[PDB]
């Protein structure tokens, strides 16, 4: 089943654009938040949006955006937290130890410029229902 991730950050749900586009919306009822999550190894997966079919990979720079296609770029390491929240780690850039993050503001926070610890890392999975 497809979920929602919510950043309980700014409170904020994680959004990618038809555009290559990735924020963060409050609006549970946005169509571009849906995104369906896939197994590739074990601990790692694929974030995918439901809707345009992009997947979430992050760039050299830290940036996240959508890809057409899946690539080494979109793979991520799912971390459980204890507080029963989850983290993301880039793959390709784990041993920077770069994350998903959003801003308070929605705004993509730069896989460099987080952190263990941050609010901005910590992600809830919810049903889009």
């Amino acid at each position: 089943k497809p979920k929602l991730l919510y950043c309980s950050n700014g409170g904020h749900f994680l959004r990618i654009l038809p555009d290559g586009t990735v924020d963060g919306t409050r609006d549970r009822s946005d169509q571009h938040i849906q995104l369906q999550l896939s197994a590739e190894s074990v601990g790692e997966v694929y974030i995918k949006s439901t809707e345009t079919g992009q997947y979430l990979a992050m760039d050299t720079d830290g940036l996240l955006y959508g890809s057409q296609t899946p690539n080494e770029e979109c793979l991520f390491l799912e971390r459980l937290e204890e507080n029963h929240y989850n983290t993301y780690i880039s793959k390709k850039h784990a041993e920077k130890n770069w994350f998903v993050g959003l801003k308070k503001n929605g705004s993509c926070k730069r896989g460099p410029r987080t952190h263990y610890g941050q609010k901005a890392i910590l992600f809830l999975p919810l049903p889009v229902s």
